[PDB]
């Protein structure tokens, strides 16, 4: 809190790949829900909002190290995760859902059909910790979720295992891919800080009460 208030601006870390809560419009700007959150916690705090991007992977450990105050990033509540940062209320639930090529006869619906197929998912996400779970899946793990379906695209992975929400966004914009399953597991985002600043927890967590 005083050290944001302090240095005039609240550092966010994120991953522009996931709409709808993060992305690249066509003007360069990281726009969407996550980024609304950012402006209205910011905009609380009377400091401005720097985005910082990065890949996924590299949320927990830059905030471990104090490059940023937050991580408003899709993030699921994991116990795992849990260890080592603290979490906000929840803010949005979704689930791991698997998207295939349209063309394509493979209709998976569980986990278990993706045995002996080559599956492409993002390193350090649920959709990867959990596919990773079952053998005989082929993982193909990418900092990006936009290579990840490039490459599914192509014709070089069977699949691609990611959030309900998310996938929605990237069917709607590539009309040769389809969502075959239902949602695979029950998972609820939350904004995630370091475990000393209570502080800041308790006042992001009255801002999250004060939207709804
Ligand atoms: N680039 C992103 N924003 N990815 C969101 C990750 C998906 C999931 N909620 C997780 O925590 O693993």
């Amino acid at each position: 809190i005083d050290e944001i208030k302090s240095r005039g601006y609240l550092l966010v870390g994120l991953s522009a790949d996931f709409p709808p809560f993060e992305f690249v419009d066509e003007n360069g700007n990281i726009v969407g829900f996550d980024v609304d959150l950012a402006k209205e916690i910011a905009r609380r705090l009377g400091v401005e909002l720097k985005i910082v991007d990065m890949t996924f992977d590299g949320l927990i450990p830059s905030l471990l190290t104090k490059k940023i105050d937050v991580i408003i990033s899709g993030m699921t509540i994991t116990e795992e995760r849990k260890k080592v940062v603290a979490f906000s209320d929840p803010y949005f639930d979704a689930g791991q859902v698997i998207v295939v090529r349209k063309d394509s006869d493979f209709r998976p619906k569980t986990y278990e059909d993706l045995v002996g197929k080559t599956v492409a998912v993002q390193i350090g996400t649920t959709g990867d910790i959990e596919v990773s779970k079952y053998d005989g899946i082929k993982v193909v793990r990418f900092d990006k979720f936009t290579d990840a379906f490039l490459e599914l695209k192509r014709g070089r992975a069977d699949a691609v295992v990611l959030d309900s929400a998310t996938a929605r966004a990237f069917v709607a914009k590539n009309p040769d891919l389809v969502i075959s399953s239902g949602v695979l597991s029950s998972e609820q985002y939350g904004i995630a800080v370091r475990k000393e600043d209570t502080d800041l927890l308790e006042f992001i967590n009255s801002v999250l009460r004060e939207l709804k």
